[PDB]
């Protein structure tokens, strides 16, 4: 019978992030775009969550480790990659990354 709705009923996980209508059916792919266009997008010294669903969104914070740990809840990545465009560091646990990131955030002061 014509069942083109399929039994594969997977939703496209669209991020509710300010003007990013992007949707991935895979969790890592979603997290990837979060880290790339969301987390890495806020690289102006203050990182803000625009994820509508947070009760603390639209609030810029200089805590790169916190921001990442907050988005961890949203998409669920595993390796935390360096936020610096041009820096490569990835750790499955944030403790190692949380030591690496502030070395770059020694910018000026
Ligand atoms: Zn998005
Ligand atoms: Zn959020
Ligand atoms: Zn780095």
């Amino acid at each position: 019978m014509g069942h083109h709705h399929h039994h594969h009923n997977n939703i496209a996980y669209n991020c509710c992030w300010d003007q990013c209508q992007a949707c991935f059916n895979s969790s890592p792919d979603l997290a990837d775009h979060i880290r790339s266009i969301h987390v890495d997008g806020q690289r102006g010294g203050v990182f803000v969550c625009l994820w509508k669903g947070c009760k603390v969104y639209n609030t810029p914070s200089t805590s790169q480790s916190w921001l990442q740990r907050h988005m961890l809840t949203h998409s669920g990545d595993k390796p935390f990659k360096c936020v610096v465009g041009g820096c490569n560091a990835s750790f499955a646990s944030q403790g190692g990354l949380a030591r690496h990131v502030p070395t770059h955030f020694s910018q000026q002061n």
